[PDB]
């Protein structure tokens, strides 16, 4: 089965897609705690635009809260709520 | 609603996930041509593993064929087949790098 040009185009065009995101790229300032899982499923703008001068950026955003196991090594564990940015809408705009 | 711990874990664990890949990452020597679209949807290994000494790697791979428009600048365009590597199955395996 060869993927036809048009649905390659439609499926790849700039839009929100579930992205597995490292928690440390979302909370770089965390120094004490270890997180499990280390990564989370977040709806994020991805894909391509119809000109190389355009770029795929979010226009709408909403926050999402997830249960994450927060570990202080050799000290203890607790499951807590953490908030992450998600993209509801995306647009191809100049760089 | 708040996503349950177990749902986060199952959805984020090392597995094949649809990934938007730039054609120029898969064919870096072909930048004399312009490809529309410039990125394609590929099933690739992604997500996280339950121990520091583990990485998420493919264990089964296959090729997918896609119709892509190839532009030779100021000459013409051609829609032709182009093969891309897909990951069919993934596992957390001891690091090897």
């Amino acid at each position: 089965e060869v993927v036809k040009f048009m649905d390659v185009y439609q499926r790849s065009y700039c839009h929100p897609i579930e992205t597995l995101v490292d928690i440390f790229q979302e909370y770089p300032d965390e120094i004490e705690y270890i997180f499990k899982p280390s990564c989370v499923p977040l709806m994020r703008c991805g894909g391509c635009c119809n000109d190389e001068g355009l770029e795929c950026v979010p226009t709408e955003e909403s926050n999402i809260t997830m249960q994450i196991m927060r570990i202080k090594p050799h000290q203890g564990q607790h499951i807590g709520e953490m908030s992450f940015l998600q993209h509801n809408k995306c647009e191809c705009r100049p760089k």
